[PDB]
């Protein structure tokens, strides 16, 4: 899941093509749609949502065996995953729906901190060796902006 390629066009369009079980649709939306924010906000890229597959990022959450030659181990584990730019699958986000999606503190693992980090993915970013940033590879959930210093340079390199 490392690429060498960027997005060409700084409007970036995404699509909700389904919903976990764990959260309202209008929660889930909310939480895609800050989770997009935190990166239009440090950099002149845009994200609209829509409704066709024609999408650059297509957001789904799926449970073991999803398409792609990469199932979810269900429980805890790999907890999604997306791939680098490019077309087709590219840029695509998948969420693992075995997993216990929230926000917030709690039990569970928060979808916009995971989205964020995901929608790196999808940026073109790959991850940090900073304990802080928001694309460290280990999930810690935490309160405070999830951008590092070290996020916001990496995706400012690139766009
Ligand atoms: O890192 C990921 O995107 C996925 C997929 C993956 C597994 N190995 C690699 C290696 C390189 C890129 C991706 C992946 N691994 S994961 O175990 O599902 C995982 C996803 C997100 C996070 C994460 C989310 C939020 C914060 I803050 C920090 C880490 C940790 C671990
Ligand atoms: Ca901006
Ligand atoms: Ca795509
Ligand atoms: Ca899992
Ligand atoms: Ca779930
Ligand atoms: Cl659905
Ligand atoms: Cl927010
Ligand atoms: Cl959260
Ligand atoms: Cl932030
Ligand atoms: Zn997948
Ligand atoms: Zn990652």
């Amino acid at each position: 899941f490392e690429g060498d390629l960027k997005w060409h066009h700084h409007n970036i369009t995404y699509w909700i093509q389904n919903y976990s079980e764990d959260l309202p649709r209008a929660v889930i939306d909310d939480a895609f749609a800050r989770a997009f924010a935190l990166w239009s906000a440090v950099t002149p890229l845009t994200f609209t949502r829509v409704y066709s597959r024609d999408a650059d990022i297509v957001i789904q959450f799926g449970v073991a065996e999803h398409g792609d030659g990469y199932p979810f181990d269900g429980k805890d584990g790999l907890l999604a995953h997306a791939f680098p730019p490019g077309p087709g699958i590219q840029g695509d986000a998948h969420f693992d729906d075995d997993e216990l999606w929230s926000l917030g503190k709690g039990q569970g693992y928060s979808l916009f901190l995971v989205a964020a980090h995901q929608f790196g993915h999808a940026l073109g970013l790959d991850h940090s060796s900073v304990p802080e940033a928001l694309m460290y590879p280990m999930y810690r959930f935490t309160e405070g902006p999830p951008l590092h210093k070290d996020d916001v340079n990496g995706i400012r390199h690139l766009y």
